[PDB]
């Protein structure tokens, strides 16, 4: 892999703000990108060098992409692995589609997570309703109460429901269409950590900090980094296990792997995002190399950036329900962003984005400090004051 220098057109699958933040880490090291999303007001064709407006599976629109670019990544789980195949034909493609097959697909991705060695969640595979069909109540109940998620398709808690019995695990499955399914066991969680992670063709690898994260309604609210409640044998621990399924994949790219931590202590693979991940925004204000300069390099074949982390960082999701604070059947309102930037520690990062939406991820905040705790002290208070928390 002769390694693509700047100046070369980098291609980009998925236009949402992390294809927005990977434009300005590629740009602002001179490299020229072409994003491909089928939305007019797409968050990272604003800011593209070039944006092609075309569906993922447009077959004019993919060899067009891979024609322009020495090489193509995406920022987008659910891409279908046969576009990034089809761009492979032509054009370097990282991560490549069988990789993105695997960590997009929830039963591929627990075996294979458990195939590298690293534990998780107790679960049961419902391949199809026949399957559910043959599958007694006993075997079900096993991992009850629990959580049955479609196989593909999930985000931010979305096709999942809770059960409790195996009668709601069958009606459950009906309510998802009958689509393949993990049951996962719901586990006592004390918390949530993430192993952000980049590896090159060569196999060359560089991790991050432990990041400890707090999820609301399934949804990403903040990010608390280095972890606080993670000892340096448990860090060590989730970052080679996040090392060793890259490794076994033949993984190039960024890789995020998420992870309980059980009240008992033990370490849970929960799953992974061949891409840049909402836990490592953290890295543009706090790290010598972000995640989005780390898929910059991965994808050309360029060396790896260091991932000295040189301050401590919080960072705090700002969701669409933010404009609305007088609740959501009432006018919007722009949120204090004055009252943001006098906070010395605020980094604020805002998407582009033109409607906000309750749920909607419209930016985040990031909160640097020479202390955790004077970064932690500042998320709390601007949480506050966007009504975030009471
Ligand atoms: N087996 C489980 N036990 C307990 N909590 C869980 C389990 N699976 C998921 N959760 C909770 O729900 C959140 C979202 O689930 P996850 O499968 O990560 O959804 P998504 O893929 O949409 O991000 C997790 O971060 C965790 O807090
Ligand atoms: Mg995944
Ligand atoms: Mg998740």
């Amino acid at each position: 892999h002769s390694p693509i220098l700047p100046g070369a057109w980098l291609g980009m699958v998925g236009g949402g703000q992390l294809g927005r933040m990977f434009c300005f880490a590629a740009q602002a090291m001179g490299y020229r990108v072409a994003v491909l999303d089928p939305d007019e007001n797409s968050p990272a064709g604003a800011v593209a060098d070039r944006h092609l407006r075309a569906a993922y599976n447009d077959e004019a629109s993919l060899t067009e992409l891979a024609r322009l670019c020495a090489a193509v990544s995406t920022e987008f789980e659910n891409v279908p692995a046969a576009s990034l195949d089809f761009l492979a034909r032509t054009t370097f493609v990282s991560p490549a589609g069988r990789c993105v097959a695997v960590a997009q697909d929830r039963i591929a991705e627990k075996r294979f997570i458990a195939s590298s060695g690293v534990t998780v969640a107790p679960h049961v595979v419902i391949e199809s309703s026949d399957a559910l069909a043959a599958l007694d109540d006993a075997k079900l109940e096993a991992v009850l109460p629990g959580i049955l998620k479609t196989a593909r398709m999930g985000y931010d808690g979305k096709g999942q429901i809770r059960v409790r019995n195996a009668e709601e695990v069958r009606e459950a499955h009906a309510s998802l269409a009958g689509v393949p399914c993990v049951l996962e066991k719901r586990l006592p969680l004390k918390f949530e950590v993430s192993a952000l992670i980049a590896r090159a063709a060569s196999g060359a690898s560089v991790v991050y900090p432990l990041a400890q994260n707090t999820h609301r309604d399934g949804v990403l609210s903040h990010t608390i980094v280095p972890a606080p409640d993670a000892s340096p044998t448990l860090v060590q621990q989730a970052q080679q296990a996040a090392l060793q399924i890259a490794d076994k994949l033949g993984y190039v790219g960024v890789l995020c792997v998420e992870f309980f931590i059980l009240e008992d202590g033990s370490l849970v693979a929960n799953e992974m995002a061949p891409r840049p991940h909402n836990s490592g925004h953290y890295t543009v204000d706090a790290c010598a190399t972000s995640q989005f300069e780390q898929q910059v390099r991965a994808m050309t074949g360029m060396p790896l950036g260091d991932t000295r982390q040189h301050s401590p960082a919080v960072m705090l999701n700002i969701l669409g329900d933010v404009w609305f604070p007088d609740g959501p059947k009432r006018p919007a309102v722009t949120p204090p962003w004055q009252e943001v930037a006098a906070m010395p520690a605020a980094r604020l990062h805002l998407y582009g984005k033109e409607e906000a939406r309750c749920g909607r991820k419209m930016g985040h905040v990031n909160f640097t400090a020479a202390t955790l705790e004077e970064a932690r002290t500042a998320a709390r208070d601007c949480a506050r004051l966007l009504h975030i928390i009471t």
